[PDB]
C-alpha cells in the first residue's frame, strides 16, 4: 500500500489561505480568495506585504506590535530549518529566492554603519560583497531604527535612539509623496522625471527635493519639507530613503514577474490583480518616472487588462517615450495628486493610509 | 450716564462655560454645566486637569499635540500680564495661589539634573531655595520628558531623547496601578500601607514594590516591571514618581479643600460632586492610604453624601485607625482591584483610562 508520490505530496505545506501568487516575493507575496455570489465569482486579493512595507511612512506604527515582543521570534526565525524571503525579511537580511538590488550599495552600508554605529563586517552581512541586497529588508532595518530598535546580525533587538520626527507623525494617518521644485520663494509640484533609484545617486541628494503630505480626502496637513531642521534632517532622509527602498522592491519585482512565466501564467487574466498592480504602483507614480508612465498607460485603457498585457506596459513603460509628458500638468488639494492634460485627468493618485 | 462699577463689571473676563468651581487648582479645577430634561436638571461636571495628569502614564499620548506646537506658545504664556496657575502648570513653575509641599524636594531637584543633564541652578529655578515645589507641574515636567521635551527654564522646548517605555506603552488603552509583595516566586497584590510621599523616601527605592497593569479593551495586559531591564529602569522610576506626585497635588488640593470653605460652601449640596470626588481618589486607591481608607468609607455610605460630610470623611481619613482596614483580603482580577472582607466588597476601583 506504500508509494512514493503520496509521500512526495506529504511534505507540502497545505496552510491554503489561498491561491498563493508570487510567493518567495516581498511585496508582490499574494493570496487569491475565491468568493461567490449568487453565480458570479469574485476573486479577491490579498497583499499584505506591500501595504505593511508601505506603512513603514510612519515607523512608530510600523513598530507598534514588535516592541512588545521578546528576543524570542528573530532567534526562532534564524533556527527555522529553511528559511523563505520572508524569513530573512523579519532578520533585515538578503534575500535569495526573490529578486535584489546592487545599486549604491556602498553608499548604503555606509549609512547602516553611520545610523547604526556599526562594525563593516557587520555592515557586510547586511549588504554583502557580492553588492547585492534587498531594498525592503534594507528600509526595514532603517524603519525599525527610527522606531528605537536595530535588528542586529545575531537575532537580537537593540536599543537605538528613538527619532523625533517619528514621534511627530505617529498623530498622521494619511500621506501623500511628491515631487517639488523651487522656482524661487514657492514650493509647486512637479512630475517625476527621474527614477526613484536616480534618487540615491549623488549621496542621497535628489531626495531634497521629494515631499511627503501627511495628515488625517486628507486635513490637518503637514509637510516633512516644513518640519525640516539640523536635529531632524537626518531622519527625514532615512524616512525619504525607506520610501525609495520600497519602490526600488517594487520595481525590481515587476521587472522578475515580466519574466517569471511561472507566476504570470497562474495569474488567469485577473483583471481583479492589474487594478492591484495599478493600486501598488499608483503608490510610486508621484516619485517614480516609470511607475507614472506605467499608471497613466493603464488608467488610459480604463484598467480592464489582463496581466498579460498589463506586465506588457510595465516593460514599455521603462522608456520616455512610450507616453507623451510635458504636455500633462499636475496639482495637489484636499491630499491627492492630480495629472491633467488639457482639462481631462489622466491620472489620480489618493494618499495612502499610514 | 457713566458708572464704576460698569466699568468693574466690564473688565471681568466672561468665558462663562458653567459655575467654576475650585480654580486656582490643578485637579481639582472643575466646572458644572446645568442641564435641564423635562423638569429635572441634571449637574454635569468638568474636571478636566485631574484625568488630562492622570493621561501622562502614556506620555507619548500626552505630548502627541503640543509637540506640533511650536516654541510659540510657550512664550506667549510666560508674557501674559496675569500669570495664573493653569499658566503657570503649562510653563512646569512653582505655583502659588494653589498648594504645595517640600517632601524630599532636595532629591527630586537632584533628579531633575540628573535626567534632562541640567546644572544646579537653572534647577532651583523649577524647585527653588524655599523648597515648595507644585507636583504636578513636576510630573508634567518629567512626563514631557520622556516623550522627548524639555520645558526650559526660558520658555523653550528643547529636544531630549524619547524613552523606549514610552513608546512600548504607547498601545495600550487602560492602566491599573497597584502595590505588591514579592512571597518566593510569586507576586501578589497587597493594600496601600504607606502615604504616596513616603514612596519618595528610601531613594526612591519603594517604587519597585508598586505596579501598573496596562491593557487594551482588560485583555492583553502587560505589567511595567516586567518591561524592567536597566535601560528601561530610569523611564520606570520617574514614570512611577510621577504618578505619586499627582497623587500628592491631589491630596495637596483636598486637604485645602477642606478648610478653604469659600468653594466649599458652593459646593456643599451636590451628590454628583461626591461621586466625582470618589472617582477621582478611587485612582490612587490602590497606591495611598488615606485614599483608600477614605474610598472604603464613602463605598460603606453608599455614595450618596453631600460634600461637607465627604471631605470631613476625608479630613479622617488621614488618621490609620479611622476604618478597619486589616481584615480585608485584595485581589486583582479581570483588570479589576477588589478589596473585600469575606464575601462583602467593600472597594472596586477599575483601570484609568490612557
Amino acid at each position: 500500500m506504500a508509494s512514493s508520490l503520496r509521500a512526495a505530496i506529504s511534505k507540502i505545506k497545505r496552510d491554503d489561505v489561498g491561491q498563493q501568487v508570487c510567493p518567495n516575493y516581498v511585496m508582490l507575496r499574494s493570496s487569491v480568495t475565491t468568493k461567490v455570489v449568487r453565480n458570479v465569482v469574485e476573486y479577491q486579493i490579498r497583499t499584505g506585504g506591500f501595504f505593511s512595507c508601505l506603512a513603514m511612512l510612519r515607523p512608530l506604527q510600523y513598530a507598534k506590535r514588535e516592541r512588545l515582543l521578546g528576543q524570542r521570534n528573530l532567534e526562532r526565525i534564524s533556527t527555522r530549518d529553511i528559511l523563505q524571503t520572508r524569513d530573512l525579511h523579519s532578520l533585515c537580511m538578503p534575500t535569495p529566492d526573490a529578486p535584489m538590488s546592487n545599486h549604491q550599495a556602498s553608499t548604503m552600508r555606509e549609512l547602516i554603519c553611520s545610523y547604526f554605529k556599526v562594525d563593516h563586517a557587520d555592515g557586510l552581512k547586511y549588504i554583502p560583497m557580492d553588492e547585492r541586497y534587498s531594498p525592503s529588508s534594507l528600509a526595514r532595518l532603517f524603519t525599525m531604527g527610527m522606531a528605537g530598535l536595530h535588528i542586529t546580525t545575531e537575532p537580537s533587538y537593540k536599543r537605538v535612539p528613538i527619532m523625533h520626527l517619528a514621534a511627530d507623525l505617529d498623530c498622521m494617518t494619511l500621506a501623500l509623496p511628491y515631487m517639488i521644485t523651487l522656482d524661487g520663494d514657492t514650493v509647486v509640484p512637479v512630475a517625476p522625471t527621474l527614477s526613484a533609484e536616480q534618487l540615491l545617486d549623488d549621496g542621497l541628494k535628489g531626495l531634497a527635493c521629494m515631499d511627503i503630505s501627511y495628515g488625517c480626502s486628507m486635513d490637518s496637513s503637514r509637510c516633512i519639507n516644513e518640519l525640516y531642521c539640523e536635529e531632524t534632517a537626518e531622519a527625514i532622509c532615512v524616512l525619504k530613503t525607506c520610501l525609495v527602498l520600497n519602490c526600488m522592491q517594487f520595481k525590481l519585482e515587476m521587472d522578475d514577474l515580466a519574466h517569471n512565466a511561472a507566476e504570470l501564467d497562474k495569474i488567469q487574466m485577473m483583471i481583479p490583480f492589474s487594478e492591484r498592480v495599478f493600486r501598488m504602483a499608483s503608490s510610486f507614480a508621484t516619485i517614480d518616472a516609470q511607475c507614472f508612465r506605467f499608471c497613466v498607460m493603464m488608467k488610459d485603457k480604463n484598467l480592464k487588462i489582463d496581466m498579460r498585457e498589463t506586465t506588457r506596459l510595465w516593460t514599455r513603460s521603462a522608456s520616455d517615450d512610450s507616453v507623451a509628458t510635458s504636455s500633462l500638468s499636475i496639482s495637489l488639494d484636499r491630499g491627492r495628486w492630480v495629472a491633467a492634460d488639457a482639462s481631462d485627468a489622466r491620472l489620480l493618485v489618493f494618499p495612502i493610509r499610514v
